[PDB]
């Protein structure tokens, strides 16, 4: 063959797509297809919507110093940081970061979204982070998925000083947020921006349409996914490696 590597990867590919084992649920085999494409939807949606936000320079009061915010690693992990500094001409953001990623019991990473104002789902499939000691991690703006309200007051700097006085009230902050937490993500797009405004629309009606699913009130959603995604992925992989699609 004129394409031996190409065909070798394929293989590979196939092979591992069709060797995942899926667990049945009386409260997912109906509609998690759907979760998952309106899943993905609503990242995009959110990714979009950032590439637009650092545009206009109204995006350093979203995300002024001390921002509590929900970003993900190269390992598509959830972290919970604050923000330190942001640069527009690199579209990129100094989150200092204090929860070690988000994974499940398995070991693999969490591909579920965030959705503030859904006790529900939260308590489902996001029961509690685990606090680590904060380090400065530099982010892309796209990776942000969740803006929360709350604010750090302290500045960033006495805490990176190890000042008692200021690590007191960021641990206590910190232990705060972790115990009981129910993030409202709430954005002033109101300002400027027009874009902006149908993304968020469209987004919520994502959300509006994602949460009419079953699949969104199971217990185990988190585990039930994951062979979804991965056998997602895989697939978009192989399409891709077949030259197909033009
Ligand atoms: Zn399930």
């Amino acid at each position: 063959t004129l394409q031996p590597e190409h065909e070798k990867q394929i293989k590979v590919l196939q092979e591992e797509l069709q060797t995942i084992e899926y667990k049945s649920c009386e409260i997912c085999d109906n509609d998690i297809e759907k979760f998952l494409e309106l899943m993905l939807a609503y990242k995009e949606a959110t990714v979009n919507l950032m590439q637009e936000m650092v545009k206009s320079p109204s995006i350093l009061h979203i995300l002024k110093e001390g921002r509590l915010v929900a970003f993900r690693d190269p390992n598509d992990c959830l972290k919970l940081g604050f923000v330190f500094k942001v640069s527009l001409k690199d579209a990129v953001c100094v989150i200092m970061t204090f929860t070690k990623p988000y994974k499940l019991p398995n070991g693999e990473p969490n591909h579920l979204i965030y959705f503030p104002k859904a006790d529900g789902y939260r308590r489902r499939n996001f029961p509690k982070f685990q606090k680590t000691d904060f380090y400065m991690e530099e982010v892309p703006v796209t990776a942000i998925e969740v803006i929360t309200k709350r604010k750090f007051a302290a500045p960033l700097g006495k805490v990176i000083k190890k000042d008692v006085a200021a690590l007191n009230e960021f641990n206590a902050e910190t232990n705060n947020i972790l115990d009981g937490k129910t993030l409202k993500e709430a954005i002033n797009i109101e300002k400027q921006g027009l874009k902006i405004h149908q993304i968020l629309l469209d987004r919520t009606n994502i959300r509006d349409e994602i949460f009419k699913l079953k699949s969104i009130k199971c217990p185990n959603l988190s585990q039930h996914i994951v062979p979804k995604f991965k056998a997602h992925v895989i697939k978009k992989k192989i399409e891709e490696l077949y030259h197909l699609m033009s």
